[PDB]
């Protein structure tokens, strides 16, 4: 794929495309930028497509191109 979803911590959702020069932070700093959020104070995750009770936690420089074709979330930080 080349698309992934971003669910907000305010329970929202949206779809984003991954380009060259992405990285989680800069790739979500698209998303949240649009939304009016900041990612610096949050933790981003990929959703539990093979887990229960736990989202798959990612890096703020994560290769979203490896989470490509999935659903992501953002939550509180650490």
């Amino acid at each position: 794929s080349n698309t992934i979803r971003v669910f907000l911590p305010n329970k929202q959702r949206t779809v984003v495309n991954v380009r060259n020069g992405m990285s989680l932070h800069d790739c979500l700093m698209k998303a949240l930028k649009v939304r009016g959020l900041q990612p610096e104070c949050c933790a981003v995750f990929r959703l539990l497509h093979e887990h229960k009770g736990k989202k798959a936690r990612l890096d703020w420089n994560t290769d979203a191109a490896s989470l490509i074709g999935e659903e992501l979330q953002v939550d509180f930080l650490d």
